[PDB]
DNA sequence: CCGACGTCGCATCAGC
DNA sequence: GCTGATGCGA
DNA sequence: GTCGG
């Protein structure tokens, strides 16, 4: 990519400040300016001229100078030093090890790969899964496999009751070559935003799953969300396929444009598009769009019929899901 | 300057 | 048990 | 860290 340099700088600042500072909105910061630069059409010349771009600032200007006259930032080159943050990075690549966990560990003196699989009794369940399938959940996925996939997830839940709609969505939706995991939204008639009208809904999906042998960890499950892992079957004499993260959401049938705007992401795109909505007096949740009084109280949900009549309430015009990859 | 920064589901814990 | 943070995640 | 009143 044109700042490619430039773009891996700021998110390493940005997993940073998450990671060691704490600071999340430094860590927002990072990534709104990584994202409008990985988007800029030109290759960056000078901080000044990134300056122009909105998220971008004077201090990150500062780096961006520094960076192309040198090729590095002394910053990272001093935090890629300090071992406490050093492993505090590392602890936070297993899935369910956080900011709090991670520092905690390297505390107890727990700050290696070798250590974590030595502590498994200290790990929550979540946590114990991130370690067992660390490889895998850092490896991609080709599009391919999501096609696979989503052939299985569909095809399932047309089993368990042919009313549900189940929607891949997330970077696989934005037409990405390459997935990190796969994100499926769920609707069924019998939920909705006036009642619930058939109770597991959700579960007897999940249950499926598993049955089939495509869904085989769990890392936490309630009536609306799932979060777990899941696996293609290969053949004959066939190396597996790596485990895959899943996610699950379902959604009130009659809220499914809110639903998949919000599903659909990207995370930064939503962030941007829902900071957007408040300056423009509304506010949007992945179940409705509704107004700000003087208040600062939310009113009613608006009328939505479509993905383009929430950007249209907010006086954008509509990006396609291929756009929205910020 | 300085308050705001997107929004919410599930797991875990503290305090009653 | 309930309720309200807090952590971690989408 | 950046933005907007
Ligand atoms: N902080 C976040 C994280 C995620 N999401 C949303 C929008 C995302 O697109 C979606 C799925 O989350 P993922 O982490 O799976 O992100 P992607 O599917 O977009 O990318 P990837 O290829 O890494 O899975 O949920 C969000 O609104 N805010
Ligand atoms: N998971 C889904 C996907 C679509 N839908 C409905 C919402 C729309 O009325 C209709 C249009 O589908 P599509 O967006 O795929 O064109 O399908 C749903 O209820 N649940
Ligand atoms: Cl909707
Ligand atoms: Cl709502
Ligand atoms: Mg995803
Ligand atoms: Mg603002
Ligand atoms: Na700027
Ligand atoms: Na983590
Ligand atoms: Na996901």
């Amino acid at each position: 990519t044109l700042n490619g340099g430039i773009t891996d700088m700021l998110t390493e600042l940005a997993n940073f400040e998450k990671n060691v500072s704490q600071a999340i909105h430094k860590y927002n910061a990072y990534r709104k300016a990584a994202s409008v630069i990985a988007k800029y059409p030109h290759k960056i010349k000078s901080g000044a001229e990134a300056k122009k771009l909105p998220g971008v600032g004077t201090k990150i200007l500062e780096k961006i100078d520094e960076f192309l006259a040198t090729g590095k930032l002394r910053k990272l080159e001093k935090i890629r030093q300090d071992d406490t943050s050093s492993s505090i990075n590392f602890l936070t690549r297993v899935s369910g090890i956080g900011p709090s966990a991670a520092r905690k560990f390297v505390d107890e003196g727990i700050k290696t790969l070798e250590d974590l699989r030595k502590n498994e009794d200290k790990l929550n369940h979540h946590q114990r899964i991130g370690l067992k399938y660390f490889g895998d959940f850092e490896k991609r996925i080709p599009r391919e496999e999501m096609l696979q996939m989503q052939d299985i997830v569909l095809n399932e839940v047309k089993k368990v009751d042919s009313e549900y709609i189940a929607t891949v969505c997330g970077s696989f939706r934005r037409g990405a070559e390459s997935s990190g995991d796969m994100d499926v939204l769920l609707t069924h008639p019998s939920f909705t935003s006036e009642s619930t009208k058939q109770p597991k809904l959700l579960h007897q999906v999940v249950e499926q799953l598993q049955k089939v042998h495509f869904i085989t960890d769990t890392l936490s499950k309630g009536e609306t969300k799932f979060m777990g892992v899941c696996q293609l079957p290969s053949k004959n004499d066939e190396k597996e396929y790596p485990h895959r993260r899943i996610d699950i959401r379902l959604i009130p049938k009659d809220q499914y444009y809110c639903g998949v705007l919000y599903f659909t992401g990207s995370d930064i795109f939503n962030k941007n598009m829902r900071a957007h909505a408040l300056e423009k007096g509304f506010t949007i949740n992945e179940y409705t769009i509704r107004p700000l009084g003087v208040t600062g109280v939310a009113g009613e949900p608006l009328p939505v019929d479509s993905e383009k009549d929430i950007f249209d309430y907010i006086q954008w015009k509509y990006r396609e899901p291929k756009d929205r990859s910020e």
